Formats: C-alpha cells, sequence, structure tokens
RNA sequence: AUGGCUGUCGUCAGCUCGUGUUGUGAAAUGUUGGGUUAAGUCCCGCAACGAGCGCAACCCUUAUCCUUUGUUGCCAGCGGU
C-alpha cells in the first residue's frame, strides 16, 4: 500500500528548482545542490509520505470526503484519472478564489449547472433558436471547465490534496480558514507552513506526480472498503 | 418646509448590492488586464464568485412577399360610352 524508495528514483521526485528560486523555508528537506538545482532530501519524505497516507486512511475510513487540486497542465490530465476511478472529486481547472468559504453562492452556480445538464439531456435546446442554444451550451460547457470535477460535491470537503502549493497558495488560505486537513506535494520553492502535512517532491514532472496519484488511490479505496 | 410633475449632464455608459477575501481603518476587490463593440456588449485571464438597475431584446412606424375581405376603394381581362 506505500511506494518503495527505488520507484522514486525513477519518478524523479527529487528533482527540485534551481537555488536561485529556492525557498528558505524548506532548509529542513534540502539536500544538496548538484549544477545549481536543489535536490529534495529524500529521507524525510518516505515517512512523512506514510503518515500522510495513514492520515487518509483515518479520514476515508469513516466516509470522508477528500479534493485532489491541481491547476498545472502537466498534472491537469492525472488528477482526471484519478478522482473518477477511487470515486472522489478533483479540480484541475481554474481554481475560483472562494470555492470553499464562499460555498453559499457556488452551490447556487452548481443548481444552475444541475439546471442546464438536466435541460441537456432531454433537450430543451431544440425548440429555441440557434442564438439561445449555444448561449446556453457556452456557458454549461464553461461551468463544465469550472465546476465539472465538483458538481456532486455535497458541502465541504474533508480533506485537501494539493499539487505545487505556491501555485495553489489561493486553496490554502481558505483551507487553513475552515480548518480542514490539508496534504499537499511542496516543492522547493513552495510555501510549507501553510500546510500542515507537508510532502517534499517535485511538481513539474508527469511521472512524479502521478506516482503520488497511485499511491493516494488505493489507500482511499481501503477506506470505502 | 413638501407630494406629484419637469429640465440637464445624457441615450453618456455607466451606477451598485449579497457573499468571500485583503488592510487596524476610511475603503479595495468584483467593475482591473489582452482583444472587441454603438455599449462594464462578448470571449479569455484573473481572489474573485453571482445578482440587480441600466445597454440590448420584447413595443410602434416605414421597406418585400403571401394569406383573408372588397364598401363609399381600385380598373387590368370583355361590352355600352
Amino acid at each position: 500500500a506505500t511506494v518503495s524508495m527505488r520507484d522514486m528514483l525513477k519518478a524523479g521526485v527529487h528533482f527540485g528548482h534551481q537555488t536561485r528560486y529556492w525557498n528558505p523555508k524548506m532548509k529542513p528537506f534540502i539536500f544538496g545542490a548538484r549544477n545549481k538545482v536543489h535536490i529534495i532530501n529524500l529521507e524525510k519524505t518516505v515517512p512523512m509520505f506514510n503518515e500522510a497516507l495513514a492520515e487518509l486512511n483515518k479520514i476515508a475510513s469513516r466516509k470522508g470526503k477528500i479534493l485532489f487540486v491541481g491547476t498545472k497542465r502537466a498534472a491537469s490530465e492525472a488528477v482526471k484519472d484519478a478522482a473518477l476511478s477511487c470515486d472522489q472529486f478533483f479540480v484541475n481547472h481554474r481554481w475560483l478564489g472562494g470555492m470553499l468559504t464562499n460555498w453559499k453562492t457556488v452551490r447556487q452556480s452548481i443548481k444552475r449547472l444541475k439546471d442546464l445538464e438536466t435541460q441537456s439531456q432531454d433537450g430543451t435546446f431544440d425548440k429555441l433558436t440557434k442564438k439561445e442554444a449555444l448561449m446556453r451550451t457556452r456557458e454549461l460547457e464553461k461551468l463544465e471547465n469550472s465546476l465539472g470535477g465538483i458538481k456532486d460535491m455535497g458541502g465541504l470537503p474533508d480533506a485537501l490534496f494539493v499539487i505545487d502549493a505556491d501555485h495553489e497558495h489561493i486553496a490554502i488560505k481558505e483551507a487553513n480558514n475552515l480548518g480542514i486537513p490539508v496534504f499537499a506535494i511542496v516543492d522547493t520553492n513552495s510555501d510549507p507552513d501553510g500546510v500542515d502535512f507537508v510532502i517534499p517532491g517535485n511538481d513539474d514532472a508527469i511521472r512524479a506526480v502521478t506516482l503520488y496519484l497511485g499511491a493516494v488511490a488505493a489507500t482511499v479505496r481501503e477506506g470505502r472498503s
């Protein structure tokens, strides 16, 4: 149920950014620098990866709801195959400022989505002209482009999973406000203090983000069972 | 001292609210930015997300055809003048 260090070496989890963009709040997780490129200290990560999954074992056991957040085009596709396979919720596109704290408004937009979603099945657009139908599908697709992965959310999620916290610092501000356990994949240039469960790793690699997703996929399915 | 009614900026495209967020606060954000339009009209980005009054549309007239009717209106196809 846990990953080995050998597989992570092939995954490229320790290939951080340069020594010019590094964040000084990551010193306890910085190994060295080769060709002026910081290496993630893998010794601290592996044990912290398990307790991160251990926390995932507890929340998923009590019918908990988790949220995978990643707005990078080099990670936007993996999260789609992740949440849909493990029966969860995700946000691959633009993280709206106010998805959590301003839920009383995003709740109605979901009703607006489901209003146009229900209108798309029966075919109500066939009696309206081409102008009214195209207009109702240009927003319906935009809400699918925004709230498409959280249509059946049902209230505030109980856990937050983030990919590269510094690129998602809007989501962490909302997570620390409501008191939600946030599990983030922090990079050498990212923000560690905002997240209580930090997982020092890389974000600009395809195989790196999937190795995390493969691990979190099984542990949450262990909670559903 | 007022109601109702009116002129003008101006038919200019702006004016605001609920929630969230930012700053001790007045307030800001939304309404900024790249393009675009007659126009905060529309798309994309974006700590903003939505909505309301406005703009637009629905109203009237004019322009083309068809259907319905033919008076006191009209006169082509046929006669008497």
